[PDB]
């Protein structure tokens, strides 16, 4: 009836309704740490989310959304191997049943406990929904969750999942400051790829930072809670939304750092 992660709708069918998935630069990859090549001219990242504004938190049936408010250059991304600005829309996690896996990309065939995802759009093509028709239009910083310490800029996320277990639920949530999940380093790769999820569009920048955060395996346990299910159907657990890693094919991974 729709596409998912389970038997029967996940990544190995999707290329029956969406024929791009075995196109030419589509995400996730693995990242060989030993063949990307260090790249001297890429400039550091400029990471500006001080005048952030998130408006609510949804279930959307694959994972949850944290939107934002973004009709002005309130919160951006700029630098790295982009031109022009890129403005922050939503943020979401991919995440597994088991700490060994729930990332999508992975490093030297590492698979950590989870994944998130920012996703910004290219200003200068007005909106989101012009931005996907242009090769250059999406810019996903991807941050990779490891198990350990509880991180506390998280915290807030995890109090309010109780309130959109299943899908088509939301809640408000205001003041939430991204600048809290983060790492101390903002080393990268980069390549050309493409949304993760139907429709699967190649219009995507990937930067992957190299330093993951880390989370109490009670903040991972909360995320496992959720329903891929709306209310009053029976109950499948969120778990395991994530698409193995694609073939690099014709493309090269650059470095940020040696
Ligand atoms: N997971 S992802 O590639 O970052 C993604 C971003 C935006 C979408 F609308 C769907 C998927
Ligand atoms: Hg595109
Ligand atoms: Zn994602």
């Amino acid at each position: 009836h729709h596409w998912g992660y389970g038997k029967h709708n996940g990544p190995e069918h999707w290329h029956k309704d969406f024929p791009i998935a075995k196109g030419e630069r589509q995400s996730p990859v693995d990242i060989d740490t030993h063949t990307a090549k260090y790249d001297p001219s890429l400039k550091p990242l400029s990471v500006s989310y001080d005048q952030a504004t998130s408006l609510r938190i949804l279930n959307n049936g694959h994972a949850f959304n944290v939107e934002f408010d973004d009709s002005q250059d309130k919160a951006v991304l700029k630098g790295g191997p982009l031109d022009g600005t890129y403005r922050l829309i939503q943020f979401h996690f991919h995440w597994g049943s088991l700490d060994g896996q729930g990332s999508e990309h992975t490093v030297d065939k590492k698979k950590y406990a989870a994944e998130l995802h920012l996703v910004h759009w290219n200003t200068k093509y007005g909106d989101f929904g012009k931005a996907v028709q242009q090769p250059d239009g999406l810019a996903v910083l991807g941050i990779f969750l490891k198990v350990g310490s509880a991180k506390p800029g998280l915290q807030k996320v995890v109090d309010v999942l109780d309130s959109i277990k299943t899908k088509g639920k939301s809640a408000d949530f205001t003041n939430f400051d991204p600048r809290g999940l983060l790492p101390e380093s903002l080393d990268y790769w980069t390549y050309p790829g493409s949304l993760t999820t139907p429709p699967l569009l190649e219009c995507v920048t990937w930067i992957v930072l190299k330093e993951p955060i880390s989370v109490s395996s009670e903040q991972v346990l909360k995320f496992r809670k959720l329903n891929f299910n709306g209310e009053g159907e029976p109950e499948e657990l969120m778990v395991d939304n994530w698409r193995p890693a694609q073939p690099l094919k014709n493309r090269q991974i650059k470095a940020s750092f040696k």
